[PDB]
């Protein structure tokens, strides 16, 4: 296929990509009549500056620019479709034509590519460019309305799907999500591409390239390079990298950092230096070629090119410079065994990582303060609960909005949108927890990074679980699988192990799920309720954690720690004591993380020795009278 053909070329030599199409169009200096052409002569809105309309109004100019770039030495030419969505064309009144413009841009690029391929013998490729659009999902249009968004995930999915329909019907060889200002927009474009590839169309290679705005190393939406790579690698792009907004000397460290984090190829086409006082990126082609050759000799990049300021002279110099350079070899074992989560910053859970705290207090059903703030509509002050959780040591935040008084999806969308507006909250990943899958989808469609979906299970059959898991994989997030099946909630050790194994072998063998993205919850259940059947639950969880960790490769283990101490509510210190003891024994068992009260977990050594012994007796059922003894000990604290 096309992906194999491109991958074969990328292994032997470095590939050169198009260049500054807008810069070439600027030297043409077309006027309003030239932009309109004959067909749009009486169009009610101005079309000057709309470079995408030239594909139907001035095909000759676009074709000549493509031929110039290809004869310069470029191997891949982007289509003139940077603003060819219905949303981007809404400024020009050309919403209905987004399919037509994409089709004609693909055709006019393909004719030039075929002509140059015939004339030179070197096969050329056409990359369908999908622009970032002026609308942002992860950033509010106004400072005073942080939770407000003027565009939704579904609208952008529809627009990008129409654009990609136009591009694929025109016959592009590569799809290129470029100049990503918002990682959520890139995820929406990937979602649309997955819809198209799973409905009718054979897959095409996908090139993803972000944009580091400043020397701070973060995109426009605030995500770092590693976080961006983690977020957008669920679609498995053939190439990843950066473009524009920076010169090579300013882009080199970020390119190295990205190259060391992904097993995909690295594409880098930066601006031709900094703009001068006149506004022209004046870095000469020779200096650009030398900078890209320094990039290539170090093994930093695999695809080179130029963003704004790159004329075909720059492309000729770059192509002749990188002609003899040896390509980058991707690291095949990039963070093997780790679980790769992300918010604004990467969060990797490896085999030698400590216990990961997940903040339980952002739960409507299980936090009195959070529920009190949410039902009043005061999400602004309910964000302070997550702030305190992160300040207190929570590495992941668990979000739950399940209540009959609340509209689930709307509340979860608003809370995720408000979370994204706060930097220190947004750097840690989120845990999407809800019994309704609509709320889970609403949470996944508002997240910038890679989150965890909580509470998926075999409760409603194999087919429903499989469909939900397929949707989660398409969204590309991590997911927790409960030990819950058609017979009910798992309580015995053997039943927990059987349910977890059955869930695991479905996901990996049939759905092809990533084993490092699966988290198993053997259902920590309350003990010491006064009922003798409930006294073995902690032991069952610990043994199930043992067997699951030593029999299911790559699968993590988590659970709700506070569930174990429901019988002793109001007696907080004893609850923290059992939490410490159970955490000690479960981490010795293999519990990788858990939804826990982040700052209220004492270490096993500073627990009071008498209370330590009482909690050990209760949890391990060493004494049939343990629960009443612990209650009496609590009563002695009067
Ligand atoms: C049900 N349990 C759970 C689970 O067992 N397994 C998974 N995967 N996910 C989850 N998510 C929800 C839940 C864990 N979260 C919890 C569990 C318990 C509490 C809790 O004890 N809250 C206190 C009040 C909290 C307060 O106001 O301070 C209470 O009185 O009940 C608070 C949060």
């Amino acid at each position: 296929t096309l992906r194999d053909e491109i991958n074969a070329i990328l292994q032997k030599r470095i590939m050169v990509l198009d260049g500054g199409m807008g810069t070439m169009i600027q030297r043409e200096k077309l006027n309003e009549e030239h932009f309109r052409g004959q067909e749009f002569k009486d169009h009610a809105r101005p079309l000057k500056g709309n470079n995408d309309i030239l594909s139907i109004t001035q095909p000759d100019v676009i074709y000549q620019i493509h031929k110039e770039y290809l004869l310069a030495g470029a191997d891949i030419i982007e289509t003139n479709t940077f603003s060819s969505t219905s949303i981007a064309q809404a400024d020009y009144g050309l919403e209905h034509l987004a399919y037509r413009m994409n089709m004609c841009s693909a055709g006019v690029a393909r004719k030039a590519a075929e002509e140059v391929t015939l004339q030179t013998g070197i096969k050329r490729f056409v990359a369908g460019a999908l622009g970032p659009t002026n609308k942002t999902l992860s950033v509010s249009p106004s400072v005073e309305r942080p939770d407000y968004r003027n565009i939704t995930f579904d609208e952008l999915v529809e627009a990008y799907q129409e654009q990609a329909k136009g591009l694929l019907d025109g016959g592009v060889d590569i799809l290129l999500i470029e100049t990503i200002f918002d990682t959520a927009n890139a995820k929406a474009a990937l979602f649309a591409l997955q819809n198209l590839f799973e409905e009718k169309y054979a897959p095409r290679p996908i090139f993803i390239s972000g944009t580091i705005v400043d020397k701070s190393g973060r995109t426009l939406s605030g995500q770092t390079g590693e976080g961006f790579v983690i977020s957008v690698s669920h679609g498995e792009p053939l190439c990843i990298g950066l473009n524009c907004a920076l010169g090579a000397a300013e882009m080199r460290p970020f390119i190295e950092i990205i190259g060391k984090c992904t097993t995909a190829y690295v594409l880098c086409y930066p601006n031709a230096g900094l703009p001068n006082t006149f506004g022209d990126y004046d870095e000469t082609p020779s200096m650009m070629a030398k900078h890209l050759k320094d990039f290539a000799m170090d093994g930093l990049v695999n695809i080179v090119g130029g963003c704004c300021g790159s004329t075909p002279d720059h492309i000729r110099e770059i192509a002749e410079a990188v002609k003899n350079c040896k390509p980058r070899v991707p690291p095949a074992t990039a963070f093997e065994g780790h679980m790769l989560l992300s918010g604004l910053e990467p969060f990797r859970i490896g085999p030698y990582t400590n216990f990961v705290n997940i903040g339980e207090r952002c739960n409507v059903a299980g936090s009195r303060k959070f529920a009190k703030l949410i039902m009043a509509g005061n999400y602004e002050e309910a964000l302070c609960v997550a702030k305190v959780q992160v300040e207190m040591g929570a590495q992941v935040l668990d979000v739950n909005m399940d209540d009959g008084m609340l509209d689930g999806p709307s509340a979860m969308t608003r809370f995720c949108n408000l979370i994204a507006s706060e930097p220190d909250i947004a750097k840690v990943p989120l845990c999407i927890d809800s019994s309704n899958f609509a709320v889970i989808e609403a949470g996944l469609k508002c997240c910038q990074g890679k989150c965890i979906v909580n509470s998926i299970s075999l409760k409603e059959g194999e087919d429903d679980f499989l469909e939900k898991a397929r949707k989660i994989k398409k969204y590309g997030a991590a997911m927790v699988v409960m030990a819950f099946d058609e017979e009910g909630q798992a309580t015995e050790t053997d039943t927990k192990i059987r349910v977890c194994t059955r869930a695991y072998h479905l996901l990996v063998k049939k759905l092809g799920f990533n084993p490092n993205d699966i988290i198993f919850d053997p259902n920590i259940l309350t003990i010491g309720t006064g009922m003798e059947e409930h006294n073995l639950y902690a032991i069952n969880f610990i043994h199930a954690t043992k067997v699951i960790k030593e029999t299911l490769p790559g699968a993590r283990i988590s659970g709700g720690l506070s569930n174990l101490s429901f019988s002793f509510r109001g007696m907080e210190a004893i609850r923290e004591a059992m939490h410490g003891v159970f955490l000690y024994h479960a981490i010795k068992s293999g519990m990788d993380m858990g939804i826990v009260n982040a700052g209220n977990l004492p270490v096993y050594d500073d627990i009071h020795k008498e209370l330590l012994q009482l909690c050990e007796d209760l949890i391990w059922n060493k004494d049939p009278e343990a629960t009443e003894k612990l209650l009496r000990y609590a009563q002695t604290q009067g």
